[PDB]
């Protein structure tokens, strides 16, 4: 199924989601149902909070193809370096926009994978800008919490009339 994606300022990507507790059958059909939302959009990466459900799971897939999607329940990250990076990020619940955001250049991901076996991983590049992205979801936050606040209000306004228009 293809769930709808919410758009800011819904407050509903404000709420903080909760931990999996057990990684069973339910929870990997909202996996398959994020991946399908997500390959749609299309997008390189979905947080359940995005999809109204606010639970702590992420799905990405970073390949030209579909054939490298990663499933991360409960992640977290730790910076490896202090060093920092820009990247234009863009956000299918922010659509149509696209702003510089600098995050920490290297992390290692803690997080259990679609069976509930936890796994380490050490991401740089497109990967580390992605799994922060989405725990930011997981935690209520936005990408245009980064920006000015002038910028994120033109960004709001804009989204609001589209809304309204739609
Ligand atoms: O909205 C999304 C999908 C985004 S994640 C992202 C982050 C930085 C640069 C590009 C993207 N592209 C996505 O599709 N995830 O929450
Ligand atoms: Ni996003």
């Amino acid at each position: 199924a293809i769930l709808n994606i919410l758009e800011f300022p819904d407050p509903r990507l404000r709420t903080i989601a909760k931990p999996v507790e057990v990684v069973d059958d339910a929870v990997r059909q909202l996996i398959d149902d994020m991946f399908e939302t997500m390959y749609e959009a299309p997008g390189i990466g979905l947080a359940a909070t995005q999809v109204n459900v606010h639970k702590r799971i992420v799905v990405m897939d970073l390949s030209e193809d579909k054939s490298e999607p990663r499933v991360f329940i409960n992640p977290e990250f730790e910076p490896l370096t202090e060093e920092m990076d820009q990247y234009q990020e863009g956000c299918l619940s922010v659509p149509g926009f696209y702003e510089n955001v600098d995050r920490p250049q290297k992390v290692r991901i803690k997080a259990l994978d679609r069976d509930g076996n936890p796994f380490e991983e050490v991401a740089e590049g497109l990967l580390a800008v992605c799994i922060q992205h989405e725990c930011d979801h997981l935690n209520g936050k936005l990408f245009v919490d980064y920006l000015s606040t002038l910028k994120r209000d033109r960004i709001r306004k804009k989204l609001e009339k589209q809304h309204r228009q739609q």
